[PDB]
């Protein structure tokens, strides 16, 4: 019976917890990881305003993070698309680009989630008649 047996359709089953660190503008505060949750969910309770907080709602523009050298090196870089559309930013790391959906794994262990934006608040708009 030779088989494989190795990929599996059952994503749920999280591994050991592990510690991330949240780096903002003012400053970087530690972080939890318990298996089960996510980045953005443990911001919320350790304090740290994380942007987003939308489930789907009209405010959002694009959602672009810096996240660790390494850590994000090895879960994936962009595609040439990517690379030229950051590469005509300046000093723009591709780090500085990600999703809006992670989960909490080993490989997030020591992990650093750099927040250079700002977040959502008190602000004005309608003044966008033909937006280029
Ligand atoms: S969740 Fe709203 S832009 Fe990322």
């Amino acid at each position: 019976g030779p088989g494989s047996m190795d990929m599996f359709s059952a994503p749920d089953r999280i591994p050991e917890q592990i510690r991330i660190f949240f780096k903002t503008m003012k400053q970087v505060v530690p972080a939890k990881a318990v298996c089960g949750s996510t980045v953005l969910d443990v911001a919320h309770k350790n304090g740290v305003d994380l942007e987003g907080a939308c489930e789907g709602n009209l405010a959002c523009s694009t959602c672009h993070v810096i996240l660790e050298e390494p850590l994000y090196r090895k879960l994936g870089e962009p595609s040439d698309k990517e690379y030229d559309l950051i590469d005509q930013a300046f000093g723009a790391t591709g780090t500085s680009r990600l999703g809006c959906q992670l989960r909490v794994d080993k490989s997030f262990e020591n992990a650093v989630f750099t927040v250079p934006r700002a977040t959502k608040n008190m602000a004005v708009d309608g003044f966008k008649p033909k937006p280029h």
